[PDB]
């Protein structure tokens, strides 16, 4: 009787319905008698008798729909269950804190060899599958880990990581990942520790099923981070870590100080993640202004003191020398000083700029760290060459400085992710498990060429949960003859090909553009609209439904209609974002520096973003579309980093956007294992005595069903394989256990079972 019915805030409240009109349904919400709301029919959904209870596996529920799940993991997430299952998909919603013991050492060996639902649901139990999975089908595996920012999707790669590392190794795979954060994490207002790139981690395998070394593939670095940031965020993490834990040794040798004496960290927050303890460990002379008055960030996993130690000790542990890690610094500082170089107007028409007198020290320790001549550094950032040396504006050379800090920075950070690839190396494998952590589909009031390259990756890669989840699962039904309810998707290749396309995608466009004797955004701007006048997809700024975009003009920006939502992007900076290579003049001082470790960072000029992220998606695409897969969908309970504080009508929207609810009675109707009538008689068969070896293959495996005790609520018979429902893979488990001993007793259980 008692059913689910909309709530503003909490997604469903409990009530009964009390009236039926055309369109309407009238509730009574729960013990308030006499008060009615109107509901559409559509969106009122039987509730489980039992309000109280919570199962493991939501395809468990009697009446699985969007209310019923969201019902479940609110429960559960309320007495620190975080994790939950539909079938052999994982639902992870973010505590916000450090729950006791779940990812201890003894917690990691209980879930080792253990078949899905023997032990309670946990990231650790989806790792144990995809490497019995690996070990048995001799097929790499890949895990993805998707949600919004903040949902996390770092922590649970993280644990999957430790897992399969402590579980099936003979620690630098876990050790890298502080390295990696330092240089590619920041302080952004959905995420204290977001990512702000993207990784496919492979931990390698030899023919033993043992770990022989790892390979991490970095994406998408964000650059504009590297030289301004709004107020409530931060720069890398590297840039504090530096500032509040070097020795006075390193800070005097970096010419270092407070956060606030740098333009690269001083429009950001320049405070320090820091507790009570840490804080006392932070000398004076590193803490800025706005520090001393406001106090410490606060933030259950980061530590700005305590996060540079540990960063030195994962550097030791991995092998990386007292001089490298000097170096790195090095390099750190250097951008640091470089961005205190300022300009003023020079010439009788401003046409002109001289380095500001007040700049002369940062000159000075830029081109020192950098290793160059501070005359050459002076000339090539207020200059251009086109022979001819012609002054540049103030806001030209602004740009030049910027350039040229975003791409040390940036080859900085390639050299990190090599040299850790370096320190966990393998001649050969015969299987990996890979682990992909990338930001999905996002939009702000301001969407640039970040937001345009991680939305077209969301494309392609939604691409590929639809032909993995529905296309091909489905298609194994329909040859089987299982009679299983179709779930139809609309492919979304017109939208790939509009960004991605040979010469006429928005990609190859912007590449021409770059090309061109005298680039510019709004002539770039301009070929896509008269290229794509036709195309449903796109849609120039003024076709908008927010105020936001009655001012943008046709060739200012797009809009591209995602099947996720239409998001309108400001075009201006495209081109300059699009290349990640120095102008030739930029280039050639840097790689003439005095210090080698500068040299070899860089071991018209023009290296398109675009286009060297459509090759690396395409290849990490190869690899997911040949392995198996299996998915943790993140949830992020609230937008104020806050525990036990579960905001349903925000999660009940993730699961939603995500497309979980629209696969549900797909996955509760489904059959996630299966195997082949003829391998399950061909493993059986020298154990067999005349009497079962007799048996076509298909009656053979109903006689061992049978004996076991299985019936049609574990299994159902296809035309050339037997497939297991969800909540059953211990069930199949047994079937599939190819040990002489259990191979024999079973049979022995068959042979008596026909007696
Ligand atoms: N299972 C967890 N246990 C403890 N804290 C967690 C857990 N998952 C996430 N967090 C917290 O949430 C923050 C954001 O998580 P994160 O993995 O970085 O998100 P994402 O990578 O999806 O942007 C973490 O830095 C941490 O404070
Ligand atoms: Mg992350």
């Amino acid at each position: 009787k008692p059913v689910w019915a909309p709530h503003p805030t909490d997604g469903f409240q409990v009530g009964n319905i009390v009236d039926i009109g055309p369109d309407s349904l009238t509730i009574e919400p729960l013990n308030q008698k006499g008060k009615t709301f109107l509901a559409l029919i559509n969106q009122v959904f039987p509730a489980e008798e039992d309000s109280k209870k919570d199962v493991e596996d939501n395809c468990s529920l009697m009446y699985l729909n969007e209310a019923t799940l969201l019902h479940n993991i609110k429960v559960r997430y309320s007495k620190d269950r975080i994790y939950t299952y539909v079938a052999n998909i994982l639902i992870a919603v973010n505590p916000y804190f450090d729950i006791p013991k779940i990812y201890s050492s003894e917690t990691i060996k209980s879930y080792q060899g253990k078949s899905l639902g023997t032990m309670p649901p946990h990231v650790f139990a989806i790792a144990d599958k995809a490497f019995r999975d690996m070990k048995v089908l001799k097929l790499s595996q890949s895990i993805i880990v998707s949600g919004e920012s903040g949902a996390g999707k770092t922590e649970n790669t993280k644990f999957v990581l430790r897992y399969l590392t402590e579980s099936y190794g003979t620690d630098r795979i876990v050790e890298a990942n502080p390295l990696l954060e330092a240089f590619g994490n920041a302080k952004t207002v959905r995420n204290n520790n977001s990512s702000r790139f993207g990784k496919f981690v492979e931990i390698h395998f030899n023919e033993k099923s043992s770990v022989v070394g790892g390979f991490v593939s970095h994406y998408l670095l964000e650059k504009s981070r590297i030289c301004v940031q709004g107020k409530e965020e931060r720069n890398y993490h590297i840039f504090y870590r530096l500032c509040a834990g070097a020795s006075e040794d390193i800070r005097e040798r970096l010419h270092l100080s407070s956060p606030d004496n740098f333009r690269y960290l001083n429009r950001g927050c320049t405070r320090y993640f820091a507790n009570k303890e840490t804080d006392k460990q932070i000398l004076q002379n590193r803490k800025s202004p706005e520090y001393l008055k406001a106090g410490s960030l606060k933030d259950p996993l980061l530590d700005d003191h305590g996060d540079f130690i540990r960063m030195c000790t994962a550097m030791k542990k991995i092998g990386l020398d007292d001089e490298e890690k000097l170096d790195l610094f090095r390099v750190v500082a250097g951008v640091l000083h470089l961005g205190n170089i300022d300009f003023e107007e020079a010439g009788s028409t401003s046409g002109g700029c001289n380095l500001k007198n007040k700049s002369t020290q940062a000159l000075e320790y830029c081109a020192e760290l950098l290793g160059l001549d501070q005359d050459d550094l002076r000339v090539s950032l207020t200059t251009r060459v086109m022979v001819i040396k012609v002054p540049l504006k103030v806001e030209q050379a602004n740009n030049a400085r910027d350039a040229l800090a975003k791409t040390v920075y940036s080859h900085l950070f390639d050299h990190v992710v090599n040299r850790v690839n370096q320190c966990f190396p393998f001649e050969t494998s015969s299987y990996f498990i890979g682990v992909l952590d990338i930001a999905g589909f996002e939009y702000f009031e301001h969407n640039s060429f970040e937001q345009f390259c991680i939305n077209y990756c969301n494309e392609k890669l939604q691409q590929f949960f639809n032909e993995r989840i529905l296309k091909e699962e489905q298609e194994l039904y329909q040859k089987e003859g299982l009679g299983v309810n179709e779930v139809h998707y609309v492919d979304n290749q017109d939208c790939i090909d509009l960004i991605e396309a040979r010469l006429v995608g928005i990609l190859d466009i912007l590449d021409e553009e770059n090309r061109l004797p005298q680039p510019s955004d709004q002539h770039f701007t301009s070929a896509v609209h008269q290229k794509h006048k036709d195309h449903f997809r796109l849609s120039i700024p003024r076709k908008s439904k927010l105020a936001i975009h009655r001012n943008i003009r046709d060739d200012e920006g797009f809009i591209i209609r995602h099947f996720a939502g239409a998001v309108c992007y400001e075009t201006t900076q495209f081109v300059e974002k699009n290349n990640d290579a120095l102008h030739m003049s930029l280039e050639s001082l840097i790689c003439e520096s005095r210090d080698k470790f500068i040299r070899e960072l860089f071991e018209l000029s023009f290296i398109s973003v675009g286009n060297k992220f459509k090759t690396q998606l395409n290849l990490l695409l190869d690899k997911l579309r040949s392995t198996g897969a299996s998915f943790i969908r993140c949830i992020k309970p609230n937008l104020k980093m806050t525990s036990h504080h579960f905001e349903g009508a925000q999660i009940l929207s993730q699961l939603q956007c995500s497309g979980m609810v629209s696969v549900l009675d797909l996955m509760q109707g489904g059959f996630p294992s299966r195997a082949s009538f003829h391998e399950l008689y061909n493993m059986y068969k020298k154990y067999m005595p005349d009497k079962l070896a007799r048996l076509d293959p298909r009656l053979f495996c109903k006689a061992l069903f049978k004996a076991l005790g299985l019936n049609e609520i574990d299994y159902k018979f296809g035309l050339t394989k037997v497939f297991f429902r969800p909540g059953k893979f211990a069930e199949f488990d047994q079937i599939m256990k190819s040990d002489p001993d259990h191979l024999a007793e079973l049979v022995k259980r068959v042979n008596h079972w026909l007696i």
